[PDB]
């Protein structure tokens, strides 16, 4: 089937799901409607690699993820989530820039709606994309989760303090 595990984090109870050792889902589900949750087996020891990476990520030790994903969505969504995965830690892009990257100049608004449907939060970094106005998006408190995540990434102390020696 598809099995799931829930872990805690600074921005809330993250839920990881997928078949075997492959993520298909990662969303802070607390206090929203997730239909497909009833069709899922609980397994408190799955995706063991991932949680480490996450807990490391939240601690600031991790900059890049090594996890296997299976994004399912329309072709357009596929391409937008492809581009998303090419924005590095500590950086951002505008919705327009993404629209150019995927080869459909002018589709700022479509990316934004395709960002909303991102199956895997944090690892596919939907938070590293912002409009020109700087106003962030998201219902459910999702704005604060994005903001928090952006702050955490910017507050990254320079890695080696030996470059100052």
């Amino acid at each position: 089937m598809v099995h799931y595990r829930t872990i805690d984090s600074p921005i809330g109870p993250l839920t990881l799901a997928g078949h075997g050792s492959v993520l298909t889902n990662l969303r802070m589900l607390e206090q929203t409607y997730e239909p497909s949750l009833t069709h899922w087996t609980p397994d408190p020891g799955a995706f063991s690699g991932a949680v480490d990476q996450l807990n490391a990520y939240f601690a600031g030790e991790l900059t890049e993820f090594d996890v296997e994903l299976d994004l399912r969505g329309t072709d357009f969504q596929q391409r937008v989530w492809k581009a998303l995965l090419t924005i590095p830690y500590g950086e951002t892009r505008s919705y327009g820039e993404i629209a150019d990257q995927i080869g459909a100049p002018g589709a700022a608004r479509a990316v934004g709606l395709a960002n909303g449907h991102n199956p895997i939060a944090i690892i596919v970094p939907c938070h590293r994309v912002i409009g020109a106005s700087g106003k962030l998006t998201g219902y459910g408190g999702g704005i604060n989760r994005k903001r928090a995540l952006l702050e955490l990434e910017k507050s990254r102390a320079p890695a080696d303090l030996t470059l100052f020696d």
